[PDB]
């Protein structure tokens, strides 16, 4: 269950909120690496900005991922709220974020790079179709995939996140969110989400997977792919991942294929999180 946590325990777990303890900062609060009094090894987010764009984070994660466990998902395993202070806490995960390991470190090889993929396709599709009403992830990135102790991807901050009823299509909402580099290009042309949207920025992290290149790169990466898709393909992929073994290209290919189908400029055209996972499955059969 969800637990609602004194201020005081956060602010000595993390010995008054030290810099030593800080280990993500920027943009919607601070992170901090923490040990509650428990025991739990515990990440905490202290959330700026509140009563505006710090209580409607704050709401977001409460409503959608503070309600729902999963094993691809990051757990919200309490919270905190004390006049205009919003703090939240997971478990920790050992190894950061996908971004941290895939660039700054440990291996990936691709049968572990596959599971990420897998794992956090797995999590969004829970939020997409198992979910009622059904979830909007709408910040899907590869700094928003944790890895546990397994190397297990688990999808984490739901700081704008949405709720949208199974009987629709998209939702209408009030501002545009996501990351430059991840945004879904009709999300530029309305003030509408979907779970489309979701498996657009999906599609960008699956890329990650397969270059190793951050989104921004290289003139972007999503253009420069589809570009090269006409070229040569074997000159796209991962140069690591081609040194474990020249005769997985194939698979390589068949993921990358899953990639650009998610990546297609028109929404109606992307497959579901169901259909990614039945094609992963398809894939390795
Ligand atoms: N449970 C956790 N375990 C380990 N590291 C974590 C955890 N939660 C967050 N982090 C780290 O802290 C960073 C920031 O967390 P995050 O929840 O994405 O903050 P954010 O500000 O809402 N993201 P953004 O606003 O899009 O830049 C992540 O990229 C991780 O490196
Ligand atoms: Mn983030
Ligand atoms: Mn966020």
């Amino acid at each position: 269950p969800l637990r609602k946590l004194a201020f005081a325990d956060l602010l000595q777990a993390t010995n008054g909120f030290h810099n030593d303890s800080l280990i993500g900062s920027g943009g919607f609060g601070d992170v901090y690496k923490a040990i509650l009094k428990d025991g739990s090894a515990v990440a905490i987010k202290k959330l700026i900005h509140v009563s505006g764009q710090g209580d409607r984070e704050f709401m977001a994660e409460m409503e959608t991922i503070g309600k729902i466990k999963h094993r691809n998902l990051v757990p919200l395993l309490g919270y905190c709220k004390v006049g205009d202070e919003r703090l939240l806490v997971y478990e920790f995960m050992k190894y950061g974020s996908l971004e941290d390991v895939l660039h700054d470190g440990v291996k990936l090889n691709w049968s572990t790079r596959r599971k990420i993929a897998i794992g956090s396709a797995r999590g969004l599709a829970f939020l997409h179709h198992n979910c009622s009403p059904h979830i909007i992830h709408r910040d899907m990135k590869s700094s928003n995939v944790l890895l546990d102790e397994n190397l297990e991807a688990r999808v984490s901050d739901f700081g704008m996140a949405r709720l949208m009823s199974a009987m629709d299509t998209h939702l209408s909402v009030s501002t545009l969110a996501g990351t430059p580099g991840y945004v879904p290009p009709e999300y530029y042309q309305s003030f509408r989400c979907s779970t489309k949207g979701d498996v657009y920025s999906y599609g960008v992290v699956l890329l990650e997977l397969l270059t190793g290149k951050r989104p921004t790169d290289s003139p972007n990466l999503v253009g420069w792919v589809k570009q090269h898709a006409k070229l040569r393909i074997s000159d796209v992929f991962d140069p690591e991942l081609m040194k474990e073994d020249p005769a997985l290209e194939i698979e390589l290919l068949q993921h990358l294929k899953v990639a650009v189908a998610c990546l297609d400029d028109r929404a109606w055209r992307r497959p579901t999180m169901v259909q990614v996972m039945a094609m992963f499955k398809e894939i390795q059969a």
